[PDB]
């Protein structure tokens, strides 16, 4: 029996409790209430745990309602004491909340949609390296979402071959390339080789355009002191950003590298690899709320937030909920946008969202409309046009965009308007307009 | 779409590819030949963007697709990836590059990947557990039963010297390792080096007066790399001989790090699996856990938490015996009844101790030793109202004739509360543990 | 001219508000509340200087003003500072933004820090004391009773083999600690690492004829961070259980430092406040004790000097109790009769030994035991003319029999005289002890 003691209901949190909200489907035969309590009974002091006061640790599940809409669903407010993680740490954190939890046997089905960090918590982290001002001064790039290109054509590419690809989608006129999640460095092609290409064709960039240009340099390693070393040289070279696959890799890897960027200036870009391993079910895992609230104590700057170019239920606006559950300072509760709790970052920075992609400049005005300037757009399509074309046409395209937009004007029943008044200066961006013609 | 060139089932795998086993249950509308075809091109190199040279030699093959017997609209896939598509030494490289970026597919509706074979010339580069079974039962000479180890309790909330007391009664008592918990890095009430300093003391003092080798899996999982290799160094200048690191959370960068600093070190490295339900849980989507037993064998650890069998009331428990058999052997055969899918043929890598948590007590004790035979832990983590020190004595007690009792030639499956029940009648610690649960089998 | 931005009387503070209660007396000739609002303005930002973003978020807002009972011309001030002024984990940032430049402030005449309350987000970002108290006694194995201490004399002109000699004569007498006068670092007469070598040796001498755990105050205060580095380290590889270190001369970056040393060490950290009446004794200038009490506790220190209560002849006794629950509680309500103007939340931060010193004899044992608890030092800084070992024996005699009075029942503040004398039957060192001192209150 666990609702004797951990089902609070009558109980208020305090501005010093870690709340967390749990989706879930119990067993046939068991009430909600105590599958409630057990929910708090297992992801803090059990049952039989004795001879002190262990109740200054306990979990209470202080609410219980019924989800509307699906049968033997509810959702599960519980409250941790601030003194059951260990300061700085999302790995405690996690393996506090989620570590044991999710198997529990009376339950059907378990998820975490969200979990509220008391701001005499958010201060012991680092938080994001730079956060977005800092990184918008760094770049000097303001008023505008930022520009990325995927050189996807990436395995069979020789390092050269690599360098001479960022060099050209570089030179057009964007912002970022970014190398692919899962080229670390492979026998076709060592890391550092890739390193000393990509900053022979950054330089060569800067030197002709005068902006500020960068390229996401991977260094997810097989080790934290071979992750260092690539680092270490990228930062050697003077590359201002790097790359990282925070769940792949760890959340200890990734505080790691956080904190030597925070204390070398690159910034951090996050790639959310692996994520819907743990959040694509919405009966079982952990809601990406989570894990962008916990990248964003843990650290880095740009975070893979996905896109919203058709899947557009009201799951939609779930993705806006985080993506200013990251951005913002406080965030009110309002479940229709998936927030169960208020949040207050206590002036902690904000990481910027990167969309998924659709190298398709038909949704560029519907994603300036979605995700703000405050963000990163990266058109995972290799640069198709017809390169240095294609990146024109997509920068010439945003800066359409984002001009239309400064001047009161819509931009979803405008968009295909705008583009099309656009590609009027430049055959590059006529040549890949609308939902067609690429 | 994709099925023209991903979908290759007439090919081969050579014995230098990667082999990945998914289990998929494609959207309505979709045949399950373009799922997995689309599941191939995802995985490894997708969307045909070959603009600048062939990269057809990089590029994962569907080589077979079937449905799975006595289940409508669910198949199984086996993928092909070359070799040369993953970094050599990394787990999360491989990780990265399988289970990337296929999950998120639209076309799929729900997707699991079920195992993996991993080539010798790929498990030939990794370093491997730091010791593995034999070195590790030489470091800490314990030949002939399984290991014994409880979990402290009060889990939270014990000051660091009550902590120690804690061990040293359950050490002095008869266990071999006790295991701190899960979520207990280093808290308010409770700082790592406090905690550090007391357990040692207390295993000092419990070796004294034992002459064995006892032990503490003393948790090292920290916010930092270098904050847990703070604690792992500290702990191995009080000579401690095995900690602990839950390779989940803190990652595989994490967990391989710590794995080569263990073999530099001469520690062993209990592993702990927190975190894993998250994935290993929903029959239709996730990894099973038998692909993370071997990303971790791979990656780095001697022990690791397998679970419990029909010791505790369970179902499919041949799936649980062949993932114990894909960390502890040297050659599996592709027995699909046991969820092996693919021979694993591990290279005279050393082999990973499973261990047994979760729910167990004094009369689980007969099955497990069936289960796991001798090369296992078991974590007995209620509290047997004599102490802990009785508890322990009576664990000690119950796994001996237990094992004395399977080497006798005793049929220990049929006899396991005969022989529990006699040997009672020489220690009344195992009695008290023999009457306080009521034989549940 | 100041107060129609900065007096905001009806402003409430919010939990995550830093709470300064000043002191002042304003010049004859402006109000105390434009007084007031300008030590809001000039503590915070100041001046209005906005001409490059409205900087409203970051001032310090007088919420409250009242006119202290029983004098005129002087007033407290409380005043909210946002919690984005102060860099997270440094007492030297919020010193210097509190009491920055607000002192030499000419519209006020005398200005006194009386308190200041730390809000919850802002204490969990400070290291705080290396152990605290449970860890502290964990460490040294002494539950039950105060800690004794003594401080060697002959303070200066003493050979360092000398200065061995007689800590070992204390230390074999019975006390627990031994203090290293505050003036000696490291001079022509005898140099550092000398008294470091045979201190220690002593302290290994006396602990073996003793089986109890001895330590001597080691003073690391260095002219340099380097040097004290070099000092606290040496006094850890000699296996050293505690440091001593000057606070306020040397600073709070180096305290700091050497407090976060002493936890990566697990050498706990004794503080001594040298130089503090140079700001907390005029009643209307400087910074209250408690101020600094609660920055040490911040900053980090297991002990700390909190001078003597009505042991020696006192006024505001009410005053030192309040301080000595301030770094010794978790929990503190703002009882202003005790001089706690704010209520202070501690978030589980550990707590500071309060070391009750100067002019103490065998005579205020009871006292002492008393106003401090058991959770306190005594330091028995003439000379008990049996020598010195004598002496310490007296103080634990008269020590171990007051606490077993205490936990006995009877009234220790009504019949110190009479359980001190009583227990002067059975041994002569106390008795000694007992006619030298005319028994002063």
């Amino acid at each position: 029996d666990y609702k004797l003691t951990y089902y609070t209901p009558d109980y208020t949190p305090k501005d010093t409790d870690l709340l967390a909200a749990f989706r879930f489907s119990p067993q046939p035969g068991v009430p909600a209430d105590e599958a409630g309590a057990a929910i708090a009974a297992e992801s803090s002091t059990g049952t039989w745990t004795l001879l002190t006061d262990m109740d200054r640790y306990k979990g209470k599940c202080y609410h219980i309602e019924p989800v509307q809409g699906e049968e033997n669903s509810y959702f599960a407010f519980i409250a941790y004491p601030l003194d059951l993680f260990e300061e700085g740490s999302v790995t405690n954190i996690l393996t506090s909340i989620v570590g044991n939890v999710f198997g529990f046997k009376a339950i059907r089905s378990l998820r975490l949609e969200d979990i509220r960090f008391p701001v005499a918590l958010v201060k012991t982290f680092q938080g994001p390296p730079h956060g977005i001002q800092v990184e918008r001064d760094l770049l000097n790039k303001y008023g505008r979402p930022m520009l990325g290109c995927t050189i996807k054509p990436k395995l069979g590419l020789s390092a050269k071959n690599y360098g001479r690809a960022v060099y050209e989608c570089l030179r057009g006129g964007l912002d970022f390339t970014k190398d692919d999640e899962n080229i670390n460095s492979q026998p076709f092609q060592r890391w550092r080789d890739r390193f000393l290409f990509v900053a022979d064709a950054i330089h060569k960039s800067q030197a002709e355009t005068g902006e500020i240009k960068g390229h996401y340099l991977n260094v997810t390693a097989p080790t934290c002191e071979e992750m260092m070393k690539r680092a270490e040289f990228a930062k050697e070279l003077g590359m201002p950003i790097i790359m990282h696959d925070f769940l792949t890799a760890g959340f200890t890897a990734n505080t790691t590298l956080a904190k030597w960027c925070r204390d070398n200036g690159v910034l951090l870009h996050i790639h959310r690899a692996m994520h819907a391993v743990i959040d694509r079910q919405r009966n079982h895992g952990i809601h990406f709320r989570v894990l962008a609230k916990c990248l964003r104590l843990s650290g880095g700057d740009h975070l893979h937030s996905g896109t919203v170019v058709g899947k557009l239920e009201g799951d939609k606006a779930s993705t806006l909920g985080f993506v200013d559950l990251m951005r913002e300072d406080h965030i009110e509760a309002d479940r229709s946008r998936g927030v169960f709790f208020t949040q207050d970052w206590a002036s902690m920075p904000g990481v910027l969202p990167v969309a998924s992609g659709g190298i398709h400049v038909w949704h560029m005005p519907a994603l300036v409309e979605i995700f703000g300037d405050d963000s990163v757009l990266q058109f995972g399509g290799g640069t198709l046009g017809h390169n240095a074309p294609g990146a024109t046409a997509n920068r010439v395209a945003l800066e359409a965009c984002v001009q239309a937009r400064n001047e009161g004007r819509d931009l979803y029943r405008e968009g295909g308007d705008i583009l099309r008044e656009a590609g009027k200066w430049s055959p590059e961006l006529a040549a890949a307009l609308d939902l067609w013609k690429e």
